[PDB]
């Protein structure tokens, strides 16, 4: 009750559920994976995972093995039949703990194939392995040609020894948020080639999957067996080029709000905040919003971030500080403690995360994900 | 336990922020030398600017800091509650208050609390009345920053008057008068003198009316480093304590006898050969110019690697500086290794003090169009801190 007075990030789990339902409707031939990496994109890993699973997600996706292990360890437990996949591995990571926790683990390289095979051997339980194909993104993923040939061969031998099963073949798009970008078709072609190859050699995955949010929303031919619509599950559109949340029956899950710390009159010609990059044009009132870049308010939104205060959109006045920023209230005199709504779903006349993204020269994914740990999350409709 | 040690040893494999507390102690000594007339406050807000509030507070107190500074009352209360405790005689100040906050709990914990406004004067006086123990109040003057303090003139007249009435009722003592600079990182900016002149005037007024503060203070890091006339009784050199210079205009850390406290490093997750004409990362903003090797660094913007440093952020890998290739993702980014074939798991050093040929937080600030304060402070909770020289 006390930390929330300054500020809070309200997480509407009924919105999250509604988004999962909308995404399931949009991808009727596929299972839906709830991507809950990075503390569920800043929304809270476990509560969001629970909600998504209640709304019909049958897979959970995380980056690190620690994130996936925390899901498995949650109490009360998520259903034991939910598949949990993690993909960001480094040498010497906790492969054995993952295998014992029945996680689907991604493998993009021989080193990881060797480590997971060794861990399955030492645990006496077979691993569930997803082979990642680099189809054109040039990040994670095994390259086509000899690398893929070798990896597929090593996977087959490990299957032959009862040490694992390849449960999936997957990849990830570079440019799916730009509809008609040529790389999209090129990646889908290479994905079909590489998965056809793996299956010809003998692998029998349960799932094949490539689609992130923008592909889920715009490319039914990319749905395959499983879709991974991360940002959309949080009700945020991947890009204005793809559309608005409303275009897809989505509703932003996070509302970020604060309580004014100070409301004061100042003369004209008064500088505001570091460097004095704003100067009051005449006698006015200033409002102090007690969130700053340590809380995830991006310093790049200096002079531009929008905030609903006392019935009107205000903008940041000058530089955002570590813990606070100022707005010029133009003579209005809300009371101290009055609500300042930085972003939300938008139906109360407040800004959206996408407005902040534009103000900060970034994408809405970065805005929601990097809301700081100093801001308490308040869960509604759990 | 062995199960807890293996868990810790496990998260550090991907990445870590190494926090050298001997560097922090050295910085505190350097800053105390620089401000010989004043007590030093260790500003440990925002989880010690991303370094860890309690360990950094302890190290700063060991090195001679006699005040700790935090933004929120919750941060200040957490310092008081630390076990083993910090010395009971260290003063802890907090300044970022909102209506209905825990004034009574702060008064009972003997915190110095900042007040900029009549609402807060009323709330803290009420809390002191309910607790039956006097509050320690610092009045903040708005001397020109236009953020948190009380405006000169009638507002300050009213606030000083209210404080005097509260003192007369035994409900508080005004233990400080303070302010904060707008432009101290820009030496010779005319606002600096303007603020100091206003500060002197407002504090003189308060004392003329009867207030007797223990400390007057206005100096942040760049004022501490450059403006001895601003030291007054107490200095608050936040970023410098962490070894980071407030701006290249002020100077380098080495110019002030400072050393960066944080080193951010990761272990490569993948090293692979790719052909020429291969796009790299979202939007394909980088395309390989010929056959090359790519290295995957398993940190991304969820870990505090700013997305603005896409195509520019520097990283030491396998003996050379590399730059981010294309877009930084949520959890990873790629570098073009130009054919080099380090081992998976090899160390990628993003920033540190710079003596091992690695970049500094200032290099990332420039890459990302920001200030080094933002770089260190926003390193994500998903990156474990490893404390050395406790
Ligand atoms: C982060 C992530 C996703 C989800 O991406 P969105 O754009 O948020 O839908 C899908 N797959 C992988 C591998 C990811 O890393
Ligand atoms: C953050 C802060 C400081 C320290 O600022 P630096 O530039 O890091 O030294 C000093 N005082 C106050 C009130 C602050 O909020
Ligand atoms: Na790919
Ligand atoms: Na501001
Ligand atoms: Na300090
Ligand atoms: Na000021």
């Amino acid at each position: 009750a006390d930390a929330v007075l300054r500020a809070r990030a309200e997480i509407d789990l009924a919105a999250l559920r509604a988004n999962v339902r909308a995404l399931r409707e949009r991808a009727p031939g596929a299972a839906l994976m709830a991507v809950v990496k990075a503390d569920a994109y800043g929304h809270g890993a476990i509560p969001c995972a629970r909600a998504a699973v209640a709304a019909g997600a049958t897979w959970l996706g995380t980056a690190t093995p620690q994130e996936a292990l925390a899901l498995r360890a949650a109490e009360p437990g998520l259903p034991d039949d939910v598949r949990i996949m993690c993909w960001l591995w480094t040498p010497g990571g906790p492969w054995r703990e993952a295998v014992e926790a029945r996680l689907d683990v991604s493998v993009s390289a021989m080193w990881a194939m060797e480590e997971v095979t060794g861990a399955a051997r030492a645990a006496g339980v077979p691993a569930r392995v997803q082979l990642k194909a680099d189809t054109g993104l040039g990040r994670g993923g095994c390259q086509p040609g000899a690398d893929w040939e070798r990896l597929v061969g090593a996977a087959l031998r490990a299957e032959e020894e009862g040490l694992l099963r390849v449960t999936g073949l997957w990849s990830h798009f570079a440019c799916a948020d730009e509809p008609g970008h040529p790389s999209i078709a090129a990646q889908l072609t290479r994905f079909r080639e590489m998965t056809a190859y793996a299956e010809q050699r003998g692998l029998r995955p349960e799932v094949r999957h490539i689609a992130n949010s923008p592909a889920t929303l715009t490319l039914p031919d990319a749905h395959f067996d499983l879709v991974r619509p991360g940002i959309a599950m949080y009700g945020v559109s991947p890009s204005p080029e793809i559309g608005t949340p409303a275009d897809f029956g989505l509703r932003p899950v996070m509302t970020l709000a604060a309580s004014l710390a100070l409301v004061k009159q100042v003369p004209g010609g008064h500088g505001v905040s570091y460097g004095h990059h704003y100067t009051t044009p005449g006698e006015t009132t200033l409002g102090l919003v007690p969130l700053g870049y340590a809380d995830g308010i991006p310093r790049h939104a200096s002079s531009s971030g929008p905030v609903l205060v006392d019935g009107k959109w205000r903008t940041v006045a000058g530089r955002i500080a570590m813990d606070q920023f100022v707005v010029d209230l133009g003579g209005d005199r809300p009371e101290p403690g009055a609500e300042a709504v930085l972003f939300g779903p938008g139906d109360r006349g407040e800004p959206t995360a996408e407005d902040w993204a534009q103000a900060a020269g970034t994408i809405a994914y970065e805005i929601v994900t990097r809301i700081g740990s100093r801001v308490p999350r308040v869960y509604v409709n759990e």
